[PDB]
């Protein structure tokens, strides 16, 4: 097929996505299928940065504006819970993640990140 560029990095947002989800599973959240928010899908990556645009997840959380990040990453406002749920979706899922040590960091980095650098040899 005319796809199937593989090989090197795959990119920052494949990488940042990669590396919670490795985290995720082994932290006892499964997540192969597929994550959900507000009754949508929504991509840690694009979610992860979009959280650090705002000053840093301090500024999301305490002055309390996920409805604006979260507008932009694409949600229902006709969802009753996706506000709620967001909150404890990223508070359980970014918040574990981002408070990992650079040993958790480097740990499952450097196995993802390999694994798909030498994915060819």
């Amino acid at each position: 097929g005319p796809l199937g560029s593989l090989g090197r990095r795959w990119g920052p947002n494949v990488q940042r996505l990669a590396c919670i989800k490795k985290h995720l599973r082994s932290q006892g959240i499964t997540m192969d299928e597929l994550p959900l928010i507000g009754g949508c899908e929504l991509d840690l990556a694009c979610f992860f940065r979009l959280i650090n645009e705002m000053g840093g997840m301090q500024q999301v959380t305490d002055l309390k504006k996920w409805n604006k990040l979260a507008d932009m990453l694409r949600i229902p406002k006709t969802a009753q819970d996706r506000l709620a749920k967001l909150q404890e979706a990223y508070c359980q899922y970014l918040l574990s993640y981002d408070s990992l040590s650079p040993e958790e960091h480097r740990r499952l980095e450097k196995e993802v990140l390999m694994e798909k650098e030498i994915l060819e040899k």
